[PDB]
């Protein structure tokens, strides 16, 4: 049976808490606030804004010590060709050393800061376009749609469009498709190129595309994958785990137990010749299709993975398929663990 409700306790269970939100909300907040009023940056900061999971909404509860994440974009107008990444991060070690003393520390493309109830991440970008260009991108970084300080399931009217407020659409792909921010790499001492209004985007229309699946069925392969993580590979996880999901669902999902069937399904049959072949897929970004989001994942560790999902979609399926309510959810628990409930 597809239990929809116990799904919806089930997705309850493993959301960030009520307590972690206000966190993630609150150290974001103050970060965001404490740059904007800081004069030694008022000249070269054009705006800052939210990414990561816990803002596209497709993280889960942390457990035990850790904290809730907020990864931090800094839209700077430095000049990319003129400064290294290396300067251009060392800019904002006096607003550190200021704010933050002895807890944040320079990580390869970005600041990490290190509080009791949160984790902050500090990455500084840079526009490259210039002129007429630079200033309508600047104007959609200084929009509401960029600034918002909302989850995307939080407000699911979201679009990226400066004129958005919280029906408009996405502004037209020729306005910011092809145009990247910058992001310095230290490991690599260069300017890479990263758009991750692009990623933000593409989630909310696909979550939009599903009914409001999508999110959720990130969450629960990413709380399945914890369950299980001893019989898995250790990647992929986190970004390139979501987005081998998002690769996998079809758009129109109806119910979590139909779009778990059938993006597992989808999975296994689209990359079987490459198992076979025991090599691993390449995947597109959005908003940089140059760059294999799989990079880093080994050919090995995308097989295991596979056959994990293999596993696992042979218990999916007969709990879709099993007519009995506390047949279905013992399979379903089988696959999530006791935070999915047996129906009363
Ligand atoms: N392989 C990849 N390809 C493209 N973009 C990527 C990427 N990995 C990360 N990004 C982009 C996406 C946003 C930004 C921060 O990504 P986090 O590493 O924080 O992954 P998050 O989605 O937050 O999952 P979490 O593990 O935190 O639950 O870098
Ligand atoms: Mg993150
Ligand atoms: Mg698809």
């Amino acid at each position: 049976m597809e239990l929809q409700p116990q799904f919806n306790e089930f997705l309850a269970n493993i959301r960030p808490t009520d307590t972690q939100k206000e966190d993630w909300k609150s150290g974001a907040r103050t970060l965001r606030e404490r740059l904007k009023n800081f004069e030694p940056l008022k000249e070269i900061v054009v705006s800052t804004f939210l990414q990561g999971s816990i803002r596209r909404s497709t993280a889960i509860r942390p457990l035990g010590d850790k904290r809730p994440d907020v990864d931090i974009v800094v839209v700077t107008n430095l000049d990319h060709t003129r400064m290294s990444p290396t300067d251009a991060m060392d800019l904002f070690i006096p607003f550190l050393e200021k704010y933050y003393p002895g807890k944040w520390e320079t990580q390869g493309r970005s600041f990490g800061i290190t509080l009791s109830y949160v984790e902050l991440d500090l990455v500084i970008t840079a526009i490259p376009e210039s002129g007429a260009e630079k200033s309508h991108l600047e104007q959609l970084y200084k929009s509401e749609s960029v600034l918002t300080v909302n989850s995307l399931e939080e407000q699911t009217d979201w679009r990226l469009n400066k004129s958005w407020t919280p029906q408009v659409e996405d502004a037209p792909a020729s306005e910011w498709k092809a145009h990247p921010l910058v992001l310095p790499d230290r490991e690599k001492n260069e300017w890479g190129r990263t758009h991750p209004l692009a990623q933000i985007r593409w989630t909310a229309e696909k979550n939009r595309l599903c009914n409001g699946h999508y999110i959720n069925l990130v969450r629960a392969v990413k709380w399945w994958r914890q369950q299980n993580s001893e019989d898995l590979p250790k990647y992929p996880k986190g970004y390139p785990l979501e987005h081998l999901i998002g690769n996998a669902l079809d758009n129109g999902t109806t119910s979590m137990a139909q779009g778990l069937v059938q993006l597992m399904d989808t999975f296994l049959s689209r990359w079987a010749a490459i198992y076979n072949q025991k090599s691993k897929p390449w995947l597109s970004d959005h908003g940089v299709a140059e760059h294999d989001v799989m990079a880093r994942l080994t050919a090995e560790d995308f097989c295991s993975f596979y056959e994990g999902i293999a596993s696992a979609a042979e218990i999916a399926r007969n709990a879709l398929a099993s007519e009995e309510p506390q047949e279905s959810a013992q399979l379903w628990r089988q696959l999530f663990g006791s935070k999915f409930p047996l129906p009363g």
